[PDB]
């Protein structure tokens, strides 16, 4: 699965835990 561009932003802002599809840091 390709890494969604949003997931990148999410990780940076640390809103990963906020975005289900981008459950990053």
């Amino acid at each position: 699965f390709p890494r969604p561009r949003i997931c990148n932003l999410a990780c940076r802002a640390g809103i990963g835990h906020k975005y289900p599809f981008c459950h990053c840091r």
